[PDB]
């Protein structure tokens, strides 16, 4: 897939999902919307993600069924892109 061995973005999202979904134990692929049982936390999840990754994806794409693996796998797309001149990217572009 789209991802990287070690993703410095996916290793905070599996982190802070288990934080805000309300749950024990969050694995890689985990329904976020199926694990929370307080589910309207969804929103501070989306909301989290501006702050963290730069990259904010609404409760409703956000909780259609995006894992760990398939929300940092677009954050890794962000880094993907050009980011700021001062090798914030790792992965440099080719437009």
């Amino acid at each position: 897939g789209p991802m990287l061995m070690n993703s410095p973005l996916r290793t905070t999202v599996l982190d802070l999902a288990r934080t805000t979904l309300g749950s024990a134990d969050l694995t890689a692929h985990e329904p976020l919307a199926d694990r929370c049982e307080h589910p309207a936390l969804l929103d501070d999840l989306a909301t989290t993600l501006t702050a963290v990754f730069a990259v904010e994806i609404t409760g409703a794409d956000l909780a259609a069924g995006a894992t760990v693996a398939d929300v940092a796998a677009r954050m890794d797309d962000r880094r993907d892109a050009p980011r700021i001149p001062e090798l914030r990217a790792g992965l440099a572009p080719r437009d």
